[PDB]
């Protein structure tokens, strides 16, 4: 059935979710805050992360202020950072919002749709697939884009479909 | 296509919707604050509603701390309102979290599930159904549970069509 968790996570922390993220869920960061003048990253200002089980990065969402834009990649425990992709501008994203901000992910199964607010911007196919157990906001609270404490709520147990049979 | 938006509603205004919310989509309203002695309402210290297109209240949850109670319910813009439904101790539904809340609802077609939190507070069965068009906060500024201005967030087109072919 449908449920509603509330995890608050402060900077450089990361926890593990009571029910997992799978294909049809949502998850949203929520930050209380929008410095898009934060210190130089070293390289990432700001990262956001959802992990498998065993430790892998199903998917990374990366904010570098001084590179001027927003990775997306995956990787395993163990293995190399996979293929980049890279959305150009992260002030640009957060526009028309100040002063706070959210970014919402959903699973697709076979994508992650990312959200800045209300603007999706990509549909990241992923590289490695499983249920998304444990999230994480890394960052120093000197530059990190967001607010000390991003409160992460995770929409699971959603999936909605609608089987239609032809032959 | 699945897509999130944002709302900002002033205490005693309506807003409508750029994507309707249907059977298998999602709205949650943030409150920075939480007000459990604000007092007696008038009867309703603060009500949210869902909006069909034809112009019904879908679902109306509204708070009264006098009464110690939630209350769902139902209407047509120009009728009676419908039979209500009850869910008391207001505070323990927002036990764990102060200072903010936010309350959850579920469309699943026959039925809204409301979630304060992280706790469903009930499973109401529909007496009128439909899209969301629409949403409202009402509320005074002296008696309000929540803060002078509720941040509403939608998650829309999320049920998928799956065909399969033989
Ligand atoms: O891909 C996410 C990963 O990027 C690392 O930095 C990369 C850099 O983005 C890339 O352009 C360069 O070729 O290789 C670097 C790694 O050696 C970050 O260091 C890492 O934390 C992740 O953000
Ligand atoms: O049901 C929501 C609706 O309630 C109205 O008040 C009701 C009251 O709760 C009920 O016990 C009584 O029998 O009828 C009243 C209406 O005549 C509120 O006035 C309305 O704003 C909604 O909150």
């Amino acid at each position: 059935m449908q449920g509603v968790n509330i995890y608050n996570i402060s900077a450089g922390t990361s926890v593990d979710l009571a029910a997992p993220v799978t294909t049809g869920d949502i998850v949203t960061f929520f930050s209380s805050a929008l410095n898009l003048n934060a210190g130089a990253g070293n390289p990432n200002n700001t990262t956001l992360n959802l992990f498998a089980e065993n430790g892998a990065y199903l998917l990374q969402i990366a904010f570098r202020l001084q590179e001027n834009v927003i990775i997306f990649n995956s990787r395993q425990p163990d293995g190399p950072w996979l293929v980049e992709q890279r959305v150009s501008d992260v002030a640009n994203q957060f526009a028309g919002i100040d002063g706070k901000a959210m970014v919402t992910v959903f699973d697709h199964g076979d994508k992650y749709q990312v959200v800045i607010n209300e603007k999706t911007v990509i549909q990241y196919t992923k590289q490695i697939s499983g249920l998304t157990s444990s999230l994480s906001y890394n960052a120093t609270e000197e530059t990190s884009i967001f607010s000390t404490v991003v409160e992460a709520v995770t929409y699971t147990g959603l999936a909605l479909e609608h089987h239609h049979h032809h032959h």
